[PDB]
């Protein structure tokens, strides 16, 4: 007999997802928010704010409420929470609700406590904080309860997260701030250096998605980009090829492969054998980079699987974990 | 339930247009006014005053009430507003009316406030001031609400106005006092230098319209002009060709192309890509100069469209914006 | 509802014309008056006095009441006004009448005021003074209201009047005292120098009318003149040819063409173009000089029309202007 609503949230640096027990996933939009600096009014958020990135008047302020699991703008976080459930024809579901949040391993206890405080402020009565790595593992269809080791690589917009999981525990974890946003910056840096053209972030992210890859793929294809020539200052277009972008990504993943090496270096020997057999599981947005699994196999010789629907791994995991959370509540935890 | 009349106005330096909700465009005449200097009586305005330019006794004073969106003659502005609706068989529609005015980006807050004060003086209760660039964009059939960048070039009689528009906002704007009047002066300067003939403004404007162009066109044709020989002081005629006038306009547009370059130089890179794809939109009277679109394409390589009915873009935009203004009034703005 | 009579007057230096509303032109005779110097009695006026010019006893005094629009003899003017309407079987129509007078541009405000005073003295209640040039333009069938420029050349007995007219206004005006009387004097001067014969004015005026011309015409014809030989003092006749007289007129019109040149030199350039297209209109008595239009065309290359019935242009114009004057009276002007 549970009368209270169950809410889970994936408050990622790039995409925010919200789940309501009984309704399903009720929100899944970019995390960007647009404020007016002269008046501090919330102009837009989600897709509406994402379409404006780089095309906005100088009075508009683009905000990311959460950066790497840390509330970066208190008021923006509060505004986003007051909106995710605004398209649900119901009174506030935050009231005395059970809230399950997922945090990267890098988040601090104080920052975790600040997360709970914002949820309680909305009206929740119980606020549980789970490890993102095990939520993602669950979402990818891994039975984390088993005494079997798995290597999870969660590539998001702000951070790349590495976790050795086994018996539902994170035995080893590493995190680095080289992810989707870092890849975009480097794509932008390269195009500037090579073609003397200044492109926006939105354009950098679109070539990443449209031709980005780590190993040659079955539909190699070029792309036309449009930016501002650094010399003339006028609009200028250029043709970008798959090879060039593959080399940019290979350069940026050099630091991620180094984190994997360090992670394995601190992994208990008996868990190392499981890694040889169970391999790597890649999830998050970065799991969509073409042939990222072939890349990891070539370098490490470990089996590498891309989680199906890798953008939803975390939120999908919170849905699986709902049963566990309601069994614990029934046990007084 | 709106009982108050809706009035919008395009108070251009050359042509004044007035719109009444329910009646349509109710006034569209030149902005010139004719006063008697010995008595200060309003002799004529609109077409009647325009036909007299350069043919009037020395006691007559030609007045332009608004020059570049700035009330230049307070009393003349007041007289014009008391006349636009004089051919409407109705009592004053200014009473407690909703008035929508459009201003060039160069107008100052104080001058904008002076505009509202004149409208309130007539009897209006609500006086809204919109950007001319977005009214013109609307008039040209652009969905300014979309997160897509457009370059608007508004060539009038007093000013050329450049605006980068996107998401219903003016992200970048530049304005220059090189427009129809400047072109006429230069046509007059050229004919004096080349043929030693002093022509009036009316004659300068008519050759601009009758053979003026920026690129060779499908009906190249000469024109006979009539002026006063600077040496003999007697009447003298001359034959003016398309080529000569094209070269005069090409010289004057050199400064407009420089403003476009500066505008693009201060345009965010991601908006520059949209400009490459959406191109330029030319409106205003100057949009009628022959092959002005071919001119802009040749120089910048950007798609260039001439707004259909480019003299009515602004007023047509105020009509489209009426719905938005009445939704805001319903929301207490 | 107008109960008051309407009177208009053309008080020319040579011919006086009077118009009564409802009756038409009621008087049209030479302006000469004959007084007895020993008794100051009015002997004759009009045609009767004109037939006596040069044939009168030494006690008779020939008077011109108005010379160039200026009352030259106060009593003679008063006598003429008491006679123009003497052949109308009605009581004084001057009583509380509306009087429209026409003045050359050279007349002074004081002289204009003296004109009104004489009319009021007769019994008029309203005395309007119009420009002769626009009355003549009207009489010649020009729509002076239009914003189109016309060059009017009014050649009378005392003055030649030049006016640029447009929008019912005299934009530029010049006047010279070289007209019919000056031509007669020069005809008399020539015949004296060439044939040693002293002719009277009447004879000078008759050869001007009978063979006078400015360009060779289709019925070149000689004339027999009769005067007093300067040597013998006895009567002597001589044969005068068309050529000789044409050369005399060409010499006298040299000063009129100079006035036209000066007029055009002070004409606004945009009005100069209209002059090229609308041309010159010649009216007054001097418009009857043969081929005066061919003369003006040859010298200036401007279209030149002779007003039909050029002696009646002014009075005919006052008749057209009657409607305007009665609309103004209805408006309290
Ligand atoms: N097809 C694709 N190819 C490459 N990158 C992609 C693709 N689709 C999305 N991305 C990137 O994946 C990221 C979004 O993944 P996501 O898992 O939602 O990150 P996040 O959880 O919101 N941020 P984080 O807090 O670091 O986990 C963005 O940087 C996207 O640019
Ligand atoms: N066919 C044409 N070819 C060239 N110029 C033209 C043509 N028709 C009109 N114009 C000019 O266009 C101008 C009028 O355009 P318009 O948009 O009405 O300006 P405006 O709004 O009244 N003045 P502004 O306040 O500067 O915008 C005048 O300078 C005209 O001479
Ligand atoms: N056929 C003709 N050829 C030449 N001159 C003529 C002819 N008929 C009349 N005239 C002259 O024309 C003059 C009369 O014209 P008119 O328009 O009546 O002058 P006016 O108005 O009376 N004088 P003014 O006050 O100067 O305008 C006289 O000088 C006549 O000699
Ligand atoms: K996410
Ligand atoms: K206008
Ligand atoms: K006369
Ligand atoms: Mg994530
Ligand atoms: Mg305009
Ligand atoms: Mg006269």
């Amino acid at each position: 007999p549970e009368t209270r609503p169950f809410i889970s949230l994936d408050l990622g640096t790039a995409n925010v997802l919200a789940y309501v027990s009984g309704q399903g996933v009720v929100y899944n939009e970019p995390s960007l928010m647009a404020y007016n600096n002269k008046t501090n009014s919330l102009i837009a958020l989600g897709k509406a704010a994402y379409d404006m990135v780089g095309k906005t008047h100088g009075d508009i302020r683009m905000v990311t409420p959460l950066v790497d699991g840390v509330i970066a703008d208190m008021e923006a976080a509060q505004d986003l929470l007051k909106h995710i459930f605004s398209r649900m024809k119901m009174m506030n579901i935050w009231k005395n609700a059970i809230v399950l949040l997922a945090c990267p391993s890098g988040v601090t206890e104080l920052e975790r406590e600040a997360l709970k405080n914002v949820a309680k402020e909305m009206g929740a009565e119980l606020v549980i904080i789970e490890e993102e790595a095990k939520m993602a593992a669950l979402g990818a269809g891994i039975n984390i309860e088993l005494p079997q080791g798995h290597l999870i690589i969660d590539i998001g917009g702000g951070t790349t997260d590495l976790a050795i999981i086994s018996s539902g525990d994170i035995v080893v974890s590493r995190s680095i701030k080289v992810a989707g946003n870092h890849f975009d910056d480097d794509i932008r840096k390269y195009i500037r250096s090579e073609y003397n053209i200044a492109i926006g972030q939105k354009t950098a992210e679109d070539v990443k998605k449209f031709i980005g890859s780590l190993v040659k793929y079955h539909n190699e294809r070029s792309m036309q980009i449009y930016g501002r020539d650094i010399v003339s200052g006028l609009p200028k277009e250029a043709k970008i090829s798959s090879e060039e972008i593959r080399n940019v990504l290979l350069n940026a993943f050099s630091k991620i492969t180094d984190l994997v090496i360090e992670l394995l270096e601190n992994t208990p020997p008996e868990l190392a054998g499981d890694i040889m057999r169970n391999g790597i599981t890649v999830c998050g947005g970065g799991a969509l980079i073409r042939n990222i699994d072939k890349y990891f196999f070539d370098i490490f010789q470990l089996p590498t699987k891309i989680a199906s629907d890798s953008l939803n791994c975390v939120i999908e995991g919170t849905k699986i974990f709902e049963k566990t959370i309601k069994k614990n509540i029934e046990n007084g935890l």
